[PDB]
Parts: structure tokens; C-alpha cells; sequence
């Protein structure tokens, strides 16, 4: 009956008592979920932590969205200064000899004005040169040195892009790319869950050891670039790129951290392999690949690859999905997925009420 004073027991309790202690119980954040981005470089960690903002999150505000223009500059820049440093390399002819002196001009202008800014001269050298026959006889031969996969998309919208008041599209802004070598988080609410991801950069420089005493991490996703697989190594390096990436990924389940994990693949650029597949055929990366050249059988014969690493015995623990990270409706479903895998895997009790 009465509160403040107190009505219950027999000279068990005395003194002063510690159900403030038990306020850890309200501590007890089992809705808490760490996943880790693991993968090579440009195969779409970032892109997926975009992804979580925009469809979890408060998607980009406009404020946000114009912070990109000056790396969505760069990066344009950076794309087709690549196409004409490899108009020599691979020794392709100008459609048009006059738009030799353009490219000139250009190595000149790149070295001089500001980073992140695109002037009105710059663009219509640009403009031309893309429309260029020899830049597109150069630009479909990507594969042959470093090119953003992002370039093509840029440069097929770069008057849309330089038009005064400029507002970066969502999709302009998930094309972006910015290299890092830390470690970029973000936070989200999700299915009454809040997830923190990280996405770890530096993975064939460093190749950090730390990462495996981070407590609490549900989920480790990694991701593999698709499109890989037709780059040509002028490395001498025993793997291509997508052997690199298995060599990455086998330390993955090599490695035998003991906290409860699951793995997840994301097999991701989908997309850019599907156009990839019907020209390049897949025995560039594997010889011994005697299935089809096409979308369904080459995919699958990848992820097998991939799985086929698995040296721990993951008793009903390596998920995989063909993602394409820059899609939002794609992210949107696998991500329903991962999360509906999580939650019945890493359960807590369940409510019921
Ligand atoms: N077409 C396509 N481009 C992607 C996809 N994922 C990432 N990209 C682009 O690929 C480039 C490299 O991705 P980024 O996230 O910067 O790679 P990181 O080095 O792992 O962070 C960027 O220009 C992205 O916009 C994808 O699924 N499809």
C-alpha cells in the first residue's frame, strides 16, 4: 500500500539495495547488430553504405546531395583523363585528328585548375571528346587499364551535369567514389533492430588483424566485384583481380574468430557482368570453365568458386546473393533478406507479447 515505505518480506532485506544495478538490464541491447563490409577495393562497400541512408535512414538531404559535386567532378575528370592517357597506351587513333589538341590541352588545364571544379572550357573539350569515335573505340576496351566503372555513366550525362544548379540525383550521388583506407560507419534503425555497419577499407595494403577482436559483429559481408574477372593482370601477380578477391576472402573463413559470425556474399556489380559476360568469355578467369558464356551459368560458376573457399565447416552459415549495389529496388530485397536471416539466426528470446 505504501510505496516510498515499503510492505513485503521478513528480515531477510536490509540496507540499501541495488535495483539501480539492474538498470544494465535496460542496458541489454540484444536489438543492437554489427555487421562488417569486408571486400577489395571498388567493389561496392561504400555504394552499400549509401544504400542503407537512402532506404533506412533520411536519404540524402539537399545540403548533402551538393557535397557531392565536387567529388562527382573529380571523379568525371579522373574518368576521362584515364580514356586519353590509354588513346596512347593502347595506341588507338582520334576519330577525328583535331581532337588531338583537345586532350593536350587538357593534361594542361587538369594540372592547373581547382580540385573538384569543372569549367565551361573543360566540359566542351570533354563533351566532344566523348563523342569522339576513337575515346568510345578506347572506352570499350575499360577492361584493358583502370577506369571507374562509373565514367560511362557520367560522361553520357555530363551537359546534365554542368548546367548551372546542378543537384546531384540520387543515383549520381551512389555512383561517386572516394578511396579510403579507415574505416566509415553508419547507423540505422531497421525491423525495431539498430544496426551499425562498418565498412573497412585497406584490405590488400594492411590487412588488419584487430578487426577480429571487435565484439558483438552478427554478420560479416563481403563483397566480390562480378566484373572483375576480365580484367587483365599486367602484374605478373599469381591472381587477376578475382583471384585476388578469393585469396581475400578464403582468410575470411580461414580465419577462425570464434564469436558467433555469419558470413555473407554479396556477388555484387551484377549489373556491369551482364554486359561483360556476353563479350568477355569467363574462361579469362577461369580455363578450366567449360559451362556457357551467359549471365545465369557464369554467375552461379563464380559464387560456386567462392563457396568452394569455405574452409571452416559452417554448419547453415554462408549466405550469398547477386546483388547490384547502385540499384536501390535490388538493395531494397536483399537486404530484407539479410536482415530477415539475422534476426531468426542471432535471435533474441522472442517477445510474444
Ligand atoms: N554499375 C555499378 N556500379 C557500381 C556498383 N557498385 C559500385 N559501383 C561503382 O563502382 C565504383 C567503386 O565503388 P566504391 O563503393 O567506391 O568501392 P570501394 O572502393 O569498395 O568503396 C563507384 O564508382 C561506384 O559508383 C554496382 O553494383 N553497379
Amino acid at each position: 500500500h505504501h510505496h516510498m515505505g515499503a510492505g513485503a518480506s521478513a528480515e531477510e532485506k536490509h540496507s540499501r539495495e541495488l535495483e539501480k544495478k539492474l538498470k544494465e538490464d535496460a542496458e541489454k541491447d540484444a536489438r543492437t547488430v554489427k555487421l562488417l563490409l569486408l571486400g577489395a577495393g571498388e567493389s561496392g562497400k561504400s555504394t552499400i553504405v549509401k544504400q542503407m541512408k537512402i532506404i533506412h535512414q533520411d536519404p540524402y538531404s539537399l545540403e548533402e546531395c551538393l557535397e557531392f559535386i565536387a567529388i562527382i567532378y573529380g571523379n568525371t575528370l579522373q574518368s576521362i583523363l584515364a580514356i586519353v592517357r590509354a588513346m596512347t597506351t593502347l595506341n588507338i587513333q582520334y576519330g577525328d585528328s583535331a581532337r588531338q589538341d583537345d586532350a593536350r590541352k587538357l593534361m594542361h588545364m587538369a594540372d592547373t585548375i581547382e580540385e573538384g571544379t569543372m569549367p565551361k572550357e573543360m566540359s566542351d573539350i570533354i563533351q566532344r571528346l566523348w563523342k569522339d569515335s576513337g575515346i568510345q573505340a578506347c572506352f570499350d576496351r575499360a577492361s584493358e587499364y583502370q577506369l571507374n566503372d562509373s565514367a560511362g555513366y557520367y560522361l553520357s550525362d555530363l551537359e546534365r551535369l554542368v548546367t548551372p544548379g546542378y543537384v546531384p540525383t540520387e543515383q549520381d550521388v551512389l555512383r561517386s567514389r572516394v578511396k579510403t583506407t579507415g574505416i566509415i560507419e553508419t547507423q540505422f534503425s531497421f525491423k525495431d533492430l539498430n544496426f551499425r555497419m562498418f565498412d573497412v577499407g585497406g584490405q590488400r595494403s594492411e590487412r588488419k588483424k584487430w578487426i577480429h577482436c571487435f565484439e558483438g559483429v552478427t554478420a560479416i559481408i563481403f563483397c566480390v566485384a562480378l566484373s572483375d574477372y576480365d580484367l587483365v593482370l599486367a602484374e605478373d601477380e599469381e591472381m587477376n583481380r578475382m583471384h585476388e578477391s578469393m585469396h581475400l576472402f578464403n582468410s575470411i573463413c580461414n580465419n577462425k574468430w570464434f564469436t558467433d559470425t555469419s558470413i555473407i556474399l554479396f556477388l555484387n556489380k551484377k549489373d556491369l557482368f551482364e554486359e561483360k559476360i556476353k563479350k568477355s568469355p569467363l574462361t579469362i578467369c577461369y580455363p578450366e570453365y567449360a559451362g556457357s558464356n551467359t549471365y545465369e551459368e557464369a554467375g552461379n560458376y563464380i559464387k560456386v568458386q567462392f563457396l568452394e573457399l569455405n574452409m571452416r565447416r559452417d554448419v547453415k552459415e554462408i549466405y550469398s546473393h547477386m546483388t547490384c549495389a547502385t540499384d536501390t529496388q535490388n538493395v531494397k530485397f536483399v537486404f530484407d533478406a539479410v536482415t530477415d536471416i539475422i534476426i531468426k539466426e542471432n535471435l533474441k528470446d522472442c517477445g510474444l507479447f
